């Protein structure tokens, strides 16, 4: 027998702010 | 006898954000 | 016997904000 | 008989603030 | 018999603050 | 009088591989 | 007076792979 | 039998200040 | 006067590889 | 029969400051 | 009379590797 | 039977201040 | 008179390995 | 039977000020 | 009159290792 | 039987002050 | 007149290794 | 039956000044 | 007049081993 | 007038071994 | 007039031995 359980909760992995993959500028 | 359980709660893997994925900008 | 067990809750993978592939601008 | 247990509980592994991947600056 | 039990609490592994993988700056 | 100027060459800015912006998995 | 010129070549910008906003799983 | 038990509190790895991977400055 | 002036060459600010802002792991 | 145990309390392992891997300025 | 002139080379500031802003992991 | 125990307390290995890891300076 | 020049050459300020923000780790 | 136990209480192993791992200045 | 000149070669700055900003393990 | 105790108090191994790995200075 | 020249050659500020900001661990 | 207990009250192994390897200096 | 000039050479400020900043150790 | 030169040759202040900031142990 | 002149060896100021800054031991 094999088992594994997992348990997110109310929050988890969740975005409130910014996520940039990338950012070129100039000048 | 395999067995696997996972419980997301509420707000998991949500955005309530700003994503970006690729941002190009010269001024 | 095999089993696996998911469970979503309220607002799983949900977008409340913005999400941008990609943006190109200029000046 | 194997087990493996995982809880993650309110705000776990959430973004409150920003992330970039790669900037690059002229000036 | 083999068992693993992790438990993460309120604020475990979250960004608040500031996260830059990599920057280049001409000046 | 003011002047900017800028130039981007070929592959500047450009996406040749995988960009994730958020991950979760359970197993 | 007041000038900027901004030049993109070839392949500015472009996306020649993979890009996902976000993703979620169980097993 | 073979047991391993972890505990993580409530400001466990988190940032809440700033992580750079690279710089690199002209001036 | 005022003058600033920027070149980017031929493969700047390119991704070839990976990019994932947030990752979560069960197990 | 083996145990291991680990307790990790309110704020452990945390930044609330600067962490820069790497740092080259000209002047 | 004020000139600031920068000049980025073939494969500057590019990700041939890996980037990942933040990783939990339970096992 | 074998055991091991170990504690850490309220803001245990958390950094406040600054840490660099490589520092270069022309002038 | 002001004057400010600088130049990157070939594979400045890239990264060719692997570069992770933050890791937690149960076992 | 064999046993060993360890406390770190407060604020041990914390850094408030600063870590430089090398530093190299031309003037 | 002012004057400030910067070269960087091949290859500065670049990562083609591993770096981490922080890691914390249980066992 | 075999037992090791150890207790770390208030303060212990903290930094509060400058640590240097290696500097090297032209003048 | 005030000038200031630096040169960096070819592998110059590299990582070939391995940075660890911090480092936290059980047993 | 074999026991060892250690005690390390106050700031015990703390650095509260200045900590450098090496230092190599010009004029 | 003022003058000052600054070469560093190939392998100059480079990590090809480790670089740890702080390390803390259970058992 | 004022002038100062300095000279880095091939391999100046590189690291090929061990830099530990902080090193702290039970058992 | 003022000249200063620095010329550095190949291998001046480099580690390939193992520097530790603080160490702290149980038993």
């Amino acid at each position: 027998h094999h088992q594994k359980l997992v348990f997110f909760a109310e929050d988890v992995g969740s975005n409130k702010g910014a996520i940039i993959g990338l950012m070129v500028g100039g000048v």
